[PDB]
């Protein structure tokens, strides 16, 4: 089925730095390549579906954030990637399908969407990584 | 007369969604096409003119936010538009002139600038709409 | 030596306005051309170096923010510039070298980086000026 854009767009930003890391300006999520182990949590993302009691809540990553059934934060150079798994902190089940991550069952779902590093990638070049998600519902 | 750029730039963002609306990430102004009735308030915009006791306070919409004496929020695709009226919450009178919205009389004016949907547009495609306003004064 | 990108990116924004200045929307740093005197402080920038006890903390301005040993905020038109000096509020000593501003001695330094107008420039056109700084360490 096809995702129907219907919601705001969230983003997970992560700055990857060497062991000696300098934080200039405002605070953001930063990590040393060393901490980029498998299952290492990045940020999280809050979600609140409204009036979706008859539709399946969904999230759609930007086209540069998913390929071949895998989500990854993209660098400011649109080259380097940080592969991550997307999972809700509750029991709930979801299905991934071409960048879309939709809930298996209807309901005005809400809560947090965890994002963890997908397999140790301690060799990821330092830089500014982003993952953009757009809310919406889904049908086939 | 011509508007003289002299101030910061404010923005009114609105995300238009279907009835089943999902809010991913940080909170912002969102609305279902259904709520886009006439006079339906969007956001508002705060304004504070300083040292303008001898000049007429003014606001200038981006070139993509006004045409032929009408302001409209533009979509991220620079195609879809949401027509809106711009009005101050006080008695004060203003004059619209080629994207500029200036106060009829001088004075270091301040307060809120309301933005309401201009005529029912419940068929406006879902997406991210923006209206950019720049502060300044005006003379002829 | 060469700067090693390793940290987040801070920014100093300043809106330059005429004497009659209108602040539309959210609040930001604004100044009238008149206030752009020599040594007139703009914003400041917070810095926190971590695990840098064996490396020299550093800051690197965007390529459009420095030339020939001088930093300057750039306008949204990538033309107008506001020359500024960069200095830490503490006794500490630093060295400028091709857009990089690095600490003379190692140590996980932290604190504030002052930014003051470099010589009276009361004729700087009104507009939106920015200075982008990226954290990191430095070696030769
Ligand atoms: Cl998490
Ligand atoms: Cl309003
Ligand atoms: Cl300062």
């Amino acid at each position: 089925g096809s995702f129907t854009p219907s919601g705001t767009t969230g983003t997970t930003k992560l700055t990857v730095t060497e062991e000696c890391q300098v934080r200039v300006g405002d605070l953001t999520v930063a990590k040393t390549r060393g901490q980029l182990t498998d299952a290492a949590p990045i940020g999280p993302v809050t979600v609140q579906a409204l009036g979706c009691n008859a539709r399946q809540v969904a999230l759609k990553a930007d086209t540069d954030n998913f390929e071949q059934g895998k989500f990854f934060l993209i660098s400011d150079n649109n080259r380097d990637k940080l592969y991550v798994n997307i999972r809700p902190m509750d029991n709930s089940a979801w299905t991934t399908d071409n960048g879309v991550f939709y809930k298996n069952d209807v309901g005005s779902w809400g809560g947090t969407i965890g994002i963890y590093v997908d397999g140790q990638q301690t060799n990821t070049p330092p830089g500014n990584y982003t993952l953009t998600l757009t809310g919406g519902y889904w049908a086939k």
